[PDB]
């Protein structure tokens, strides 16, 4: 079995190997990459996402989110307080202000220590989940707006045509902005490209061990767990690496830098934080191997998770027994 310790793997495809996206995902899996839940892909030196980032300041962040924490430094939840709209230029200035800017630090490990010590005492503002793309239309390789759609994959595997669309999303971050522990909708893959700015640190649990994280989470957030049998779908809970290690949960960590892709694999729980002002693009995708994970994915039906239009067909076709309860939670 390849990669039996479930380490995060880093790949360096050549320009020729960068042509066929599906083929390269399958190659990474042949080497055991999915066992980690997360892989890094460094593009060939000949590749670029677009020419420059000099002209992005007028993009609007209609609903910036202030991420307010509750709990203790290593075990906390966050809620999202909606703020007034602002442009990317305005948000960048805000990220760089004395109130929000990254502190002086020695290296990524020192900054990680500072994150986990001090995150809860601040409320950073995240420009997350903005429909759009920064890939040039002429970029033909690993262009996240030109991937095969998940509806097409389901139709190809299973023969049923379904409604829905699959488009990318932009994330504008600042120091301490946080993504809570989660797997993707319907335990899909995700791919994330860091277009510009400061790094993003990731934590990940191997898919074969995801239920160990779920059991810890129920212990640590007992009110939330009574509320909902799949409350990590709410995407509000944080648990630090120190707490994971104290509880024997298998995990890994890695830092993504500008110009690098990350892929998350089906049922790979992940969480993390931004180092300073940055912009990432991400989208969900599927392969043949995903279908079995989609059929078995948990679902939140308590009302909290609320999701896109396109999840309806995935539940309806892959999980008909659960569909009526899930859709009530949508309503
Ligand atoms: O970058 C973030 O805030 C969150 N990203 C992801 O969870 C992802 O790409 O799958
Ligand atoms: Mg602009
Ligand atoms: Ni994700
Ligand atoms: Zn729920």
């Amino acid at each position: 079995a390849q990669n039996p310790n479930c380490n995060i793997m880093i790949f360096h495809p050549t320009k020729e190997e960068f042509n066929d996206f599906d083929k390269y995902i399958a190659y990474m899996e042949s080497q055991g990459a999915h066992r980690a839940g997360l892989a890094k892909i460094i593009p060939p030196k000949e590749w670029k996402a677009r020419e420059t980032y000099d002209n992005i300041s007028e993009i609007l962040i209609a609903t910036p989110l202030q991420q307010v924490a509750s709990g203790r430094a290593g075990v906390f939840t966050q809620y999202h307080k909606k703020k007034k709209a602002m442009t990317v230029g305005e948000y960048r200035h805000l990220a760089n202000s004395k109130k929000y800017q990254t502190p002086p630090h020695q290296n990524f490990e020192d900054l990680e220590r500072k994150y986990w010590k001090n995150r809860i005492y601040n409320s950073p503002i995240y420009g997350a989940d903005i429909s759009g793309s920064l890939f040039d239309e002429n970029t033909k390789q690993w262009n996240l707006g030109h991937l095969g759609t998940i509806q097409d994959l389901l139709e190809k595997e299973c023969g049923v045509v379904i409604e829905g669309v699959n488009t990318p999303y932009l994330y504008f971050g600042m120091w301490k902005t946080t993504f809570a522990w989660h797997t993707e909708d319907m335990d899909l893959y995700s791919i994330n490209y860091l277009h510009l700015g400061e790094p993003k640190t990731w934590y990940v649990v191997p898919p074969e061990h995801g239920q160990r994280l779920e059991r810890l989470a129920r212990e640590l957030f007992p009110g939330s767990s009574r509320g909902c049998g799949a409350f990590l779908r709410h995407k509000v809970a944080l648990i630090s690496p120190t707490v994971l290690k104290e509880n024997g949960i298998p995990f890994n960590r890695i830092t993504q830098e500008a110009g690098e892709f990350m892929v998350t694999f089906p049922y790979g729980y992940h969480a993390g934080f931004n180092h300073g002002f940055n912009c990432a693009e991400a989208i969900n995708f599927a392969t043949p191997r995903w279908i079995d994970y989609g059929k078995m994915a948990s679902q939140c039906s308590c009302g909290e998770a609320r999701v896109t239009f396109s999840m309806d067909a995935f539940v309806r076709i892959l999980q008909p027994e659960r569909y009526d309860l899930w859709k009530r939670g949508q309503d």
